[PDB]
RNA sequence: AGCGCCGCAAUUCAUGCUGCUUGCAGCCUCUGAAUUUUGAAAUGAGGGUUAGUUUGACUGUAUAAAUACAGUCUUGCUUUCUGACCCUGGUAGCUGCUCCCUGAUGCUGCUGUCAAUAGACAGGAUAGGUGCGCUCCCAGCAAUAAGGGGCGGAUGUACUGCAGUGGCUACUGAAUCACCCCCGAUCAAGGGGGAACCCUCCAAAAGGUGGGUUGAAAGGAG
């Protein structure tokens, strides 16, 4: 479930620029343009508006005559399945959005439509002669991309090499399915200027890699867990096509046993019985507790402020920016909040890790806003005592001066940090009329109850 | 006057210390939370300017672990703050709305000089405020059928008045820099030199050789 993006710049000449640009931008956008339209028109479509779901088969029984289409003639296959992925994906994605909202749904852009690759041993690497991490894909593989990355991105990419050599060393005695590789994604970044659209607009793509991966405990756990789940099917169905899986599922299970040179770390292994709650706020928007939750008394108390250490005025010009926004809003953005979110979501993985903590409790999104709520109308007697003028007027005061966090984006940049590091994620019931530290306490305990409780 | 925010005193607490009784007695030396104060520490600023520095990876030793140290490679993807730079615009076209009063609401307000009133000339955002911003007030103005008061042309109840407003395109160009310059490149490859600090060696010393510092961070895409 967890899932890393890594992102590089290709660089190659003005030729193949032009050849890709000629090949996706005339023939692949018209092809999803043209295929947008007819799931428009499929008469089908009125039945798939009330389930949000999309089987591939029928798309692709829809979309293979076009394979020896006249104006779509040259193009691998491979691209062809690309573009059925991408509509797929925009097409559920949609699906979602209506059902949580609960026509022509054609918008348009300068980009180019990207490129997909859900398999791994199409896409390969090799060095070049001056030090380069070059790649070439299966189809137009005459055609040399170099790629071009930071610090922080690059050890990824040289295990993609070590992984391919290994692969093509051992005469393919390893397993495919055990590398890094997840997803990957070609896409334009919008280059801005004037002159050839080829030469302007730079090329990038996204890998998608699997944390548990990197490590060599990981590579264990992972291929242990795919060895039980195979042998469970086995098992289970203990027919040609059955029975060609059959053998190709003991074939793998086959590679599996070998083992890559990967490098050993030690292996995280939180205590269950010490636990961390979080408790989200508007005061004090964030606040830590750690508890042993066996005897009541609490390891340890963290306000926000702790948190961030020499970063705390980045939650108040965080703060400004969203009620100027606000204000913008009602007479008819730099992103910061998602780098606050990620900020504390590393902070508090790191005070997990550093008192041994293995559980996390948050609180869940959708009840909250009763919460919110209820604590600014705490805060509003807590102001004035009973004249009711006085607590709307502080309401209306503090809403207009401070407004919501965007506490979905922290809760899944808790979610992925923990499952990068290996700390059990729960939920549990946000309590009402408390202080933040003692909610935050409140909380880890009751999720310490329901998870003893089921 | 009131709202949010940063921190100064004092009280309490610990999420801190003193001892181990490993949960209890005391306290604020460091670090944080709650409470009255006030305008003495901090937050605070319009638009951009990089192949930006750092937060990297692997191999071992101390450490149960975090963490520290030694050896090798290195890269330029996307961002958040901070430091420095010019400026509040020019060339040509397109487009929405329009008498007085009372309004919700919105715009403006930096410094010195020529015209009291239109506009320019230079510096520069320390842009009108209690320490700072805010749908909140300080004056002017604007617009909307939110209402009232209408008048002329118009047979007409329809329409127009009683010269302004904001937005969009191609060039221009100011940064194209993280100590600062020069050289061709910004689909690509760096080199040379210079001023300040620290360590070691030569060196009575001056000075030179070898190394490091010239800011810190975050990243799963959709």
């Amino acid at each position: 479930m967890s899932q890393i993006t890594i992102q590089a710049r290709l660089i190659s000449f003005e030729s193949n620029r032009q050849q890709l640009w000629k090949l996706m931008a005339d023939l692949n956008t018209p092809l999803i343009n043209e295929l947008l339209c007819q799931l428009g028109q499929h008469p089908d479509f009125e039945k798939w508006q009330q389930k949000g779901k999309l089987p591939s088969t029928v798309v692709s029984q829809l979309c293979q005559p076009l394979k020896t289409d006249p104006r779509f003639a040259g193009q691998p296959s491979r691209l062809y399945m690309s573009a059925i992925h991408i509509v797929d994906y925009i097409y559920k994605s949609w699906l979602a959005i209506q059902k949580r909202l609960q026509i022509l749904l054609t918008r348009s852009s300068s980009l180019p439509f990207p490129l997909v690759f859900e398999t791994n041993e199409d896409m390969v690497w090799s060095k070049n002669q001056k030090g380069r991490l070059c790649v070439h894909f299966n189809g137009l593989s005459d055609l040399i991309f170099e790629v071009y990355c930071g610090n922080r991105q690059l050890h990824w990419f040289q295990r993609f090499l070590e992984d391919q050599q290994t692969k093509r060393k051992s005469k393919n005695q390893h397993s495919s399915g055990l590398f890094t590789l997840r997803n990957g994604h070609l896409v334009w970044l919008e280059g801005e200027g004037k002159g050839e659209p080829w030469n302007l607009h730079h090329l990038t793509l996204y890998c998608c890699v699997d944390n548990r991966l990197w490590t060599e405990e990981g590579t264990e756990i992972v291929r242990q867990e795919k060895a039980d789940e195979i042998t469970k099917f086995i098992t289970n169905m203990k027919s040609d096509t059955q029975q060609a899986l059959i053998q190709r599922k003991q074939s793998t299970l086959t590679r599996i046993n070998n083992s890559f040179e990967r490098p050993s770390q030690p292996l995280y292994q939180g205590q269950s019985h010490i636990l961390v709650g979080v408790s989200l706020g508007l005061e004090k928007p964030a606040t830590v507790a750690v508890v042993d939750a066996i005897a009541n008394k609490v390891l340890a108390y963290r306000s926000i402020k702790q948190l961030l250490g020499d970063n705390y005025e980045l939650l108040n010009r965080q703060r400004r920016q969203q009620q100027y926004l606000s204000h913008e809003r009602h007479k008819a953005a730099s992103e910061l909040g998602q780098h606050i979110d990620r900020l504390l979501a590393k902070a508090i993985v790191a005070l997990a890790r550093t008192y041994k903590a293995g559980s996390i409790v948050l609180p869940k999104l959708g009840d909250m806003r009763e919460v919110v709520q209820s604590e600014i109308q705490a805060i509003a007697e807590q102001k004035f005592p009973g004249y009711i003028e006085g607590q709307q007027k502080y309401a209306k005061q503090y809403r207009v001066n401070v407004h919501r966090w965007s506490y979905g984006r922290l809760i899944q940049s808790i979610q992925s940090k923990a499952a990068q590091t290996g700390i059990v994620i729960e939920e549990g019931k946000q309590p009402i009329r408390g202080s933040p530290h003692d909610k935050a306490k409140e909380l880890a305990l009751s999720a310490y109850n329901l998870r003893l409780t089921r």
